[PDB]
């Protein structure tokens, strides 16, 4: 195919979700892939599910060469990113999946990461992600820092009733609600099938790294700082995501709306699908695909709307979104290689 | 066995939770039961994982005597409680799991449930069986309306927090998430596994019948009319209930205040436990069993808290109460035949 | 674009599957959807997941008119299929995946689905759609019967050893596996989300409609009559299917002659794939794609050998096998819109 | 209380399941628990779901002093079993859970279990802890060697048989299904949510150690060597045991001989039902309880039969039957704390 795409760490979730993805894209084609402990192996040796493609054996990102390469998605662990994608070489488009680049307040990164920003300068010619907002600087980026799943879900119904004044900034409740896979294939005891099937429970609480990644986001289009309270919730399953929000409307503005701001904003958009009054959307009708799903409902406090919002958490939440902007920054349609239909039941 | 137990509507899952709980219970047998469809069948033919215990044959209410039982479990659907009670012997201890009985605004019970209350006069004698909460009501108490599952787990924190004056009864909101077993055994397309499994949803948005339970109980502590905002989520689970419970603290009140009043009010209740600051009560830690784990965490938004109330809705959310309520009705020690650890993993 | 599609019963699962897969086909498309339970209603109303595509409204039988098009797949309740598909105008290419055709002994069909065969003539132009097998034959039939989800993981490993008298015919045991999404939508007790999770069962113990349908490939290779032990399981998960089965090894064959010979016999096959000796495959390898991964290992017994065969029992074992057979009926590429790669996790 | 009990190795799952049968055991309590690695902390610590009891505080196996306990439960990794139990005080009476006690063939121990046996002489003091089967042998033993899982599944059903000659010995084919719990509380990758949910595969494959175990007590009763085919497989839920047993009958037999027989074998028995012929059991009919449902069945091919075996494999496949065995070794009531009934759903 015309498109040369390099994988940096894919022997993860995100990782095996960008080669699913690229598979039938007729475009992109995977050339290069890295891992670290498991560099010199296959990758059906990792992930035997992806046999039936054909593709390079996993090398070391350090010992990568990219003058066949054309983009790369990145999908290294928090702690190398932001050195790794600095010393890559210039004439390639990088779509990064980590959080590394995220966040354009550098103490900001700092105090909630742990640890010095390495790529300061590189971090102010980053853009953010969010595909249906940004589009039109997406476009044009070199490196852009594709957006967590908990804040997409979050971003996409807030951003345009915040820019209509439709809703005010202040106590803003987020109650998230996500499957396992989004925390990695990691070999830890608390993520094992028999800890966490058939029950559920908070975590994060107070402060989790999605919080000024959110309130960047509302921030930028509020023009004002706002504060959020975002819970996270770990659900006895492997995909799906779901944010219920909590808001306070504008004095006079009623649920219809919000509707109506948020069926204008996305009506032509093909990923983002408001749905008709009081009808409920299912984490359930999304998964498998790269679609979001939100509806907006009364609340039974006067003068306050609940809105929920969901999607596939490795899809439009991950490397779907991933994919969907280096289409676009290459010159792609958008959608190309991203119309999988949801794997319902 | 001192104690002959009636129980009314024995098909669905709570009578097979009452008939699981008594079967160790020291005291208390079971010898009367009633089936609707499934009336003249052996419950082995209903529920085979009973088939170790002895247990009647299955009847019909209309053909059931009750002269020949001491106290009665009711399990039966929401509109037909009421005028089946009404008729029961005098003599009988009565604990109805239904929500019939739970309201004691009878417009309020007609508006919410879509039907007139047809034993208006019998509901003034009845006592909200939130047991750590009004169990010396509960002791003398001939009928007992056995509260639902959410407005337990909501309640019992609450409570004690308004009570002290330590939280505002404005913007409560509470996102509530449920195990699919609460849905009952109905044969419904909604709940088969391939509907309801990886994924979730919500419901009962806006206005869903718990909620006048629940600002029912909050508005008499706080001598005030409560409005809530309560939203029931389905989890892809059998067992467990957890509410994730978003409030306002008043004025100069901080986190540890909600705590301390917490601890001080459950320190010697052997079902309500009070976890340690900043831990995550999971619902799994509670399933199977009758205990409730609850924890109080800050909000990022100055002034307010977060309360995390878990069950496994099946026991201490329905039939495990129930059961509590009769043991201290009939003069025997609360605990009996209750004390099942939760079975994890 | 060029094919109009029509298909008969859309509210079921394979239905579903059938309208997911020809979503990104290139030159299928879905015109015409019957369901009478619920004509006259939109897909959307049925299967809510489905609302990204612009699909037909649904139309009862009757009302419905196949010369608009070109070609039909048939997901019929048993026992109502015979008879619909013998009126059928003759310029139309069909794909049944009920069982009504399957059988061409029509006292066997008889006996086995308790009613008599109502289109004996038409069954004797039937074609069986095992596609790796029968693929010669498929491509020239009108009538092709899409074989069933269990016998497809069983004669895909067996036919191919028996034809090379590489095991014996007698003592063939197979203990089979599969998700409950293979029971079907049917608003049943039994498959509800409280009653399947979590545990598993066996059910057709001795006698399964799938019985004579597997004696029939197997006898036909074998050129005698094969009688085989074969036993489902019911998994709680949604998709997948797995057949571990047992043989004896002719005389002087050894694990490593089933195994070459079955990695000669699919060795070009895009679907069907033979790991390596000892590799044990995963339905969880497999699923939402149209692969069946088959290994061979030696048995404890001396002169048995195992053999394990899995697939997703929606699309390799249903509506995938019917979309690769209509494919080649039509002219066009096997693989045809039928390369989605296995969605995991 | 009267007894006061040790436990080696507290903080796996087994471990687990011993403290919560214990809880509500009215003669034994738990006084000394050893974790080493986690040492000094609380058991709440490692099992929250363990609050509501008051344990002592973690100890190191090299800090226990065993003069202070009646009886020992070993829940220790194999390989550090020997060595431990050879140096327990004769004083104890000690029911291993570990398989290095099981096979009373040292060669047999060393061939599949990697290492020489390190208590050779003890081992022939030792007595398998099948409890239904010898009893009388158990109650007189100082230490017993608890059953594994799968082993105390196939035994009880065909033990009675082989005894009483009603089935061959030749091709006797096992084909197991297990809960992921088995697999222990390790912190593996393979056993993640995202890794085992929504699926299912074969492992220990041809050889795995239970099949030594199986042989032994099968050999036993047919007075001959016999060889079994047994293969595992990984399901996709907490826990559950079952086998389907594939058996020949004897000449003249017919499955109502192979049920009566059983029938007449566990009539008396509290944990072994057998169930009429054709009923179908459910590993989830026994969850969470110390029982056993079996059946027979007949099997389509002539002269062979099929016997289905569940239990939860955390109980009766282990500390369920551990304590049933330790009951009759201290001379209480062998149901004694192990009447817990189903959790269903």
């Amino acid at each position: 195919k015309d498109i040369r795409i390099g994988l940096l760490g894919a022997s993860g979730y995100t990782g095996a979700e960008i080669v699913r993805l690229l598979a039938n894209h007729p475009h992109f084609q995977v050339t290069l892939m890295t891992a670290d402990r498991k560099a010199g192996q296959s990758m059906e040796s990792v992930f035997p599910h992806l046999r039936a493609q054909k593709l390079p054996t996993l090398v070391s990102v350090k010992d990568a060469d990219f003058s066949t390469v054309d983009a790369v998605f990145c999908c290294l662990p928090h702690g190398t990113t932001q050195e790794i994608i600095k010393e890559l070489p210039t004439a390639l488009k990088i779509v990064d999946l980590s959080a590394d680049f995220r966040l354009r307040n550098i103490a900001e990164y700092e105090e909630w990461y742990g640890q010095p920003h390495k790529a300061v300068e590189l971090q102010k010619e980053v853009v953010y992600g969010l595909t249906e907002i940004l589009r039109e600087d997406i476009k044009k980026a070199r490196l852009v820092a594709n957006p967590g799943c908990y804040p997409t879900t979050i971003q996409l119904p807030l951003v345009p009733l915040l820019k209509a004044n439709l809703i005010k900034h202040e106590n803003i409740i987020i109650d998230a609600k996500s499957g396992v896979s989004g925390a990695g294939r990691g070999a830890k005891e608390a993520n094992l099938y028999s800890e966490i099937a058939e029950g559920i429970s908070s975590y994060g609480v107070t402060r989790h790294r999605h919080v000024p990644e959110i309130e960047q986001g509302l921030s930028d289009v509020a023009q004002s700082k706002v504060t959020v309270s975002f819970t996270p919730h770990l659900m006895p399953m492997i995909r799906g995501m779901q944010s219920t929000i909590y808001v306070e409307m504008a004095p006079g503005v009623r649920t219809e709306d919000l509707h109506q701001q948020l069926k204008t904003s996305y009506e032509d958009e093909e990923f983002v699908k408001v749905l008709d009054e009081g009808v409920v959307p299912r984490t359930h009708n999304v998964r498998g695909s790269n679609y979001c799903h939100m509806s907006v409902f009364p609340d039974r406090i006067p003068g306050r709307a609940i809105i929920i919002s969901v999607i596939d958490n490795l899809v439009k939440g991950a490397s779907g979104q991933a994919l969907q902007n280096l289409n676009i920054m290459l010159g792609y349609p958008e959608t190309t290689g991203l119309l999988h239909q949801p794997l319902f039941p």
